[PDB]
């Protein structure tokens, strides 16, 4: 199989989920996990099951690393690895029915080859294909214009950060917005609408697709130390326009750094 | 009937839909009071064109609007339209997304028609005294009750004290921000958010919301619980009914929400 061929299969499968999701929204059940605000719905689980049955049924060699199942499951060493957040932004799904997505990323011998962020509520499928480029619904994306921090909007979670560094990021930037799903706030950076998105504790599925978007669109995607991220393991991370990446990291690691307690 | 006036407004909106591309094509950006206070040709032309519409079809009606001078009398005026030609100009210029047109009509002080048009996503929220509130025709209903602890909230955390920001985070389900008063308010009308706060809105930022709040059974007041005068700003909130008091309580507590540094 060629990559365009695999993409044809995956797009096709993502598109056919437009048919299923409404039914699941209509019969939505909710459980908690690590605490009462750590939600998981019937929608998350059904989308994951169906992808795994789809993977089993076309790429039986390939593995799945995904949020709503256990994963061991090794480096890398796994020739063909899929990583999935069946619903990124479950809270938003639950509370708003909007601003959530589906994340998939394909890795061959550890190198990222295909990435998808599907903004279902707005029927906007973002994908990235190595050798072809990045697209939103077939409309090819290009590297965004340079944005300095003071000219850019930033997105991050202000509840899990020391309020001093929160303030500094407000002061240093043009404005603050939050969509509330890593894949969506990440896409706003890829489109050039936000200068940078931060998440101080993502799981691997929250950021798996963004790797290839960052590469093909000359974005910086690093740890909050400016280091490479290991796609199997999470790390605190940033996805940024090139002209403001250094400035945001400088601000975050300043004065003892960015955690509550420093 | 306002049904009639509504058809005409809707038809003006359709016409503006065909116009905005051209305006973007030749977009031009200036700043007003500071580097963060933007205006573009899109703002100016949309406004000028409603002014023309109104001079054509309703010559006794008056217009209070962001991009022009306004005097223009408090009380004592029978047909008044309030306009924010683009609400979320920062979003337009920075994101080309999440901005709206805000338009509302007031007959002897009373809300009769209101319009929040989310052009980017082709969604028109309207409200019509006697008929109801609509989103592209689908009738909007009063949203379910939302206690604060089960609700997402939206506000500008930069303009506020960081102790009351925290206390607001502590008491709600989560925090989001769209960045246009029109759209953050419509999230509340839809029950996606429990409340939205703006501490220093202009009349045009909040003018459409009065009529939505009334018909959908929301609360809309100052940050002291009072009636808002539609002709002048005031620090304001629009809230699901089941979280209004709690939010106001938290905002006024420990000496208030205002910056101290
Ligand atoms: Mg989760
Ligand atoms: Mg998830
Ligand atoms: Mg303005
Ligand atoms: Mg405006």
């Amino acid at each position: 199989k060629t990559l365009q061929q695999i993409d044809k299969l995956i797009c096709s499968w993502l598109k056919q989920i437009d048919n299923v999701i409404p039914q699941l929204i209509m019969e939505m059940t909710t459980e908690t996990k690590r605490h009462r605000f750590d939600l998981v719905t019937n929608v998350d689980k059904q989308i994951q099951q169906q992808f795994q049955q789809f993977l089993a049924t076309y790429f039986p060699e390939h593995q799945l690393l995904a949020e709503e199942k256990s994963n061991a499951m090794i480096t890398n060493e796994i020739n063909h690895l899929w990583i999935m957040d069946p619903i990124d932004g479950t809270a938003n799904l639950v509370k708003q029915q909007e601003d959530y997505c589906i994340i998939l990323a394909y890795f061959y011998e550890g190198k990222p080859m295909l990435s998808y962020v599907y903004d279902y509520p707005h029927k906007k499928l973002y994908k990235a294909i190595r050798g072809e480029g990045a697209f939103c619904n077939g409309i090819k994306m290009e590297e965004p214009p340079s944005l300095k921090l003071e000219d850019a909007i930033i997105s991050f979670n202000a509840q899990v950060m020391n309020l001093d560094t929160v303030q500094d990021l407000f002061d240093a930037s043009f404005s603050y917005r939050l969509v509330g799903a890593c894949g969506l706030d990440s896409m706003r950076v890829a489109k050039g609408q936000f200068g940078a998105h931060i998440n101080t504790n993502p799981k691997p599925w929250d950021i798996a697709a963004q790797f290839l978007f960052a590469e093909l669109l000359n974005l910086k995607m690093t740890t909050l130390d400016g280091k490479a991220i290991d796609h199997l393991k999470g790390a605190p991370f940033i996805i940024s326009n090139k002209a403001c990446h250094e400035t945001v990291l400088k601000i975050l690691n300043a004065n003892g750094g960015y955690q509550k307690y420093r």
